Parts: structure tokens; C-alpha cells; sequence
């Protein structure tokens, strides 16, 4: 029964035990989460960019993630979405700091950036990997040059059906093309921790937009 509407410009946090990111620079749109999962993204069109979604604050090697979207006005990219960070190693190192996706849904392919790595199979679904590098840009510890390791499916995901992403399958496809992740379970970094979370992605929508589903944690033992 537990739930938060977040309408501020930006916010972290918990909803029971799912963490949420939610980040916009303008507009009206507004997280929707509940402490079983159940999200709801909705935006507004206009010249405004929405990254937020539900997860938690630390990212698993072994962690397979769930989830299910009934709903999907149109989103730049529907993502799963996380970091890491070893603050041990030196900052002009891209691999210090490193953001992943795994794409799922999407209207603009973000990984056309990138430079292309390999193909592999996981959960039936053929994936591409893909690398690009922000130079300077925001990050979880503050403006520095980082990798972006992406993973690719060959078809949208469908909505109304439930989907895994076996995390370990796209870590290893990253670390067999030598793009390895550092740490992703530690509060390091200057600005949050080194989440992971299923990610609604919207830049600068033409139209009004809701994207809804439930996220749940489905690592097998």
C-alpha cells in the first residue's frame, strides 16, 4: 500500500525496499511507484528530458531482474540502467566510472554512439553489445569521462508480457569484449550510490506520454 508520487525536479530514495531514481530539468512529469513494484511514468510534451524508474540502490552480478510494462506511449528508450565505480582507480581511466544499459523498448536507439563489441543469446533474446564515452559529463560522482556499456536486443520487447534480463549473461558478453564493470555495491561516490534501476527515458517527447509497468527482483536459487 505504500507509495510516493515524486513531482520535484529531482529525487532518490526508497519506496519500501525498491529504490527510485527520478530526474527531469523541466515540466510536469511525475513518478508513480508503490512498494510492490507497481510504477507509472508519465511525461509532457515539450522541449523537457525525464530519466527515473524503480530498482535498487546496488547493482548484482547475479541478479536477474523482472518485469512486466502494460503500458508505453512512446519512451526515447525503456532501460534497465545502473552503475559502477572503484575509487581506487585514476579518474582518466573511463573505466573508473562506468554507466550499463540494457535496452528493452525504445523509439531512438541510444547506442548508435557507441562502437560495436558482440552478439550473444540470452533468455532466447539475441542482444548487441555496444561502448560509447562521455567525456566531462554528469555522473554519479560528480562531471568526469566514463564509458557507457549498452546491450542491445534484436526485437522491442512486447508489452503486456513478463521479461527477464540475466544480468549475468550481459556482464559476462561486456567483460568477453574486454569492457569490464567496476564495483557496483558501494555509497563512493560523491553524488549517489552505484544503482540499478528500470529506467523511462524521455527526451524532449513531441506529445504527453505515460509508460507503467511493475518491477520485481527474480534471481532464481
Amino acid at each position: 500500500m505504500e507509495a510516493t508520487l515524486i513531482t520535484q525536479p529531482h529525487a532518490t530514495g526508497h519506496v519500501g525496499n525498491f529504490f527510485f531514481t527520478h530526474w527531469k530539468d523541466g515540466g510536469s512529469a511525475a513518478l508513480d511507484l508503490d512498494a510492490k513494484g507497481n510504477f507509472s511514468v508519465s511525461w509532457q510534451g515539450g522541449g523537457y528530458n525525464y530519466v527515473g524508474g524503480p530498482g535498487w540502490h546496488f547493482g548484482d552480478k547475479n541478479r536477474v531482474i523482472g518485469y512486466r510494462f502494460n503500458q508505453d506511449s512512446g519512451a526515447s528508450y525503456i532501460t534497465l540502467y545502473g552503475w559502477g565505480y572503484d575509487k581506487s582507480m585514476p579518474a582518466t581511466d573511463p573505466a573508473h566510472l562506468v554507466e550499463y544499459y540494457i535496452l528493452q523498448r525504445w523509439t531512438y536507439d541510444p547506442s548508435q554512439d557507441g562502437i560495436y563489441g558482440k552478439t550473444f543469446v540470452s533468455n532466447g533474446i539475441e542482444y548487441s553489445t555496444y561502448r560509447s564515452i562521455r567525456k566531462v559529463k554528469p555522473s554519479i560522482n560528480g562531471p568526469t569521462t566514463f564509458y557507457q556499456y549498452w546491450s542491445k536486443p534484436s526485437a522491442q520487447q512486447e508489452l503486456g508480457k513478463d521479461h527477464k534480463i540475466i544480468f549475468a549473461d550481459h556482464v559476462k558478453a561486456w567483460a568477453d569484449t574486454g569492457w569490464i564493470l567496476p564495483d557496483m555495491n558501494n555509497f563512493d561516490a560523491s553524488d549517489d550510490p552505484t544503482y540499478q534501476v528500470l529506467a523511462v527515458e524521455v527526451f524532449n517527447p513531441q506529445k504527453n506520454g505515460t509508460a507503467s509497468g511493475q518491477v520485481w527482483d527474480e534471481t532464481p536459487r
